[PDB]
């Protein structure tokens, strides 16, 4: 009501506790959130979008979001938005991205996990799901996602690109897709190699502000941005990083259910009990979120250092939490179950 006000003052803010505005948005934190970085980038008077329109998309949105679900429902979508809103404005790319590229990044954000039914693509593909065969089991869910974000558009008082120049709209289009399909865990590598490649051949002004001429190095840094956004978790305050450490596990462990449940035999989950859930938070950071950051600091130099500096003591944090105890880890002695890191892995 009020409350509300007061923590949409961190908008601009990386330390912003978004499960606090989950509260105060009445369970509507992407809708919410959305609404207030739409204003502060004055974006729905640039592209001609009342608010009629763009409420009831993101309320249809958001509802396609799963509630049940324990980590990808609407709010981790919210968070995706705030943080690349925040990366945006980040003093490197200042003046750098126009008004349609600042539109698309969010977007693409705001719809990167719409429908996400809380199951791995290869949970999918092991299923021979609808979705497994329809996409080939080629980036299953990612591909949906975006599906469904743009059919969402058809629905009645739906299209906030309605007033879009047929041109613009291609564009934002071909732009979103590109952002949203470059989410695809198993794409990781292949896009941090290319990014580290551009910064092996960054150019800048002398006030310290990126140089990027054309479309291709453009839209490569949106991609990275969003991929990076998506991958925050870990360099946000140790407060908000452990609630989402443990939305995770609820999440992936309730696969490892279902797995059990159906007669899965395509290599097992071990279950809740025996797995080393600080180890692999620890292994997180080092084979994926570490490189990934440290090349993103290195292209905004030096605006990510704080960033940087929050990730690596939480990584600590969770290295000093491992218990030498159990020696080796109960996954490890469990020839038959997969640990963790090991199922998630293999990309
Ligand atoms: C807070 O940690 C996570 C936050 C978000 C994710 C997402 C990333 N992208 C996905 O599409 N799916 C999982 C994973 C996280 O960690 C888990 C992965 C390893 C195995 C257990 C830990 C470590
Ligand atoms: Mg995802
Ligand atoms: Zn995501």
């Amino acid at each position: 009501e009020d409350h509300l006000a007061k923590e949409l003052e961190d908008l601009n803010k990386w330390g912003l506790n978004i499960f606090n505005v989950a509260g105060y948005s009445h369970n509507r934190p992407l809708t919410c959130i959305m609404y207030a970085i739409f204003q502060e980038r004055d974006l729905l008077k640039t592209f001609r979008i009342s608010s009629d329109t763009f409420i009831t998309y993101m309320m249809t949105l958001e509802d396609h979001y799963h509630s049940d679900v324990a980590y990808h429902n609407s709010l981790h979508a919210a968070d995706v938005a705030q943080s690349t809103h925040v990366l945006l404005s980040t003093p490197a790319l200042d003046a750098v991205f126009t008004d349609l590229e600042i539109l698309a990044a969010i977007f693409a954000a705001a719809i990167h996990d719409v429908d996400h039914p809380g199951v791995s693509n290869q949970f999918l593909i092991n299923t021979n799901s609808e979705l497994a065969l329809m996409y080939n089991d080629e980036s299953v869910l990612e591909n949906h996602h975006l599906a469904v974000g743009f059919k969402l558009l058809q629905e009645e008082h739906c299209d906030i690109f309605m007033n879009l120049t047929k041109k613009q709209r291609q564009t934002l289009r071909k732009m979103v897709i590109d952002m949203v399909l470059a989410t695809d865990m198993s794409k990781h590598m292949s896009l941090l190699a290319d990014l580290k490649t551009m910064v092996e051949t960054k150019k800048v002004t002398s006030s310290g502000v990126l140089l990027l001429d054309n479309y291709t190095d453009r839209i490569q840094v949106l991609r990275n941005m969003v991929h990076c956004a998506d991958l925050s978790n870990p360099t946000k305050s140790l407060e908000l990083y452990r609630q989402w450490t443990d939305r995770i596990m609820e999440e992936f462990f309730q696969q490892g259910d279902k797995e059990r449940e159906r007669g899965m035999e395509i290599s097992p989950m071990c279950d809740k009990h025996t797995a080393s859930v600080e180890k692999s938070q620890v292994g997180f950071i080092d084979y994926i979120v570490h490189p990934l950051w440290e090349t993103w600091a290195d292209l905004v130099q030096p605006d990510a250092q704080d960033i940087l500096d929050t990730l690596e003591d939480n990584r600590n944090w969770y290295q000093s939490m491992i218990p030498q105890s159990p020696s080796p880890p109960l996954d490890e002695q469990n020839r038959d179950c997969q640990g963790l890191m090991e199922k998630f892995q293999f990309e």
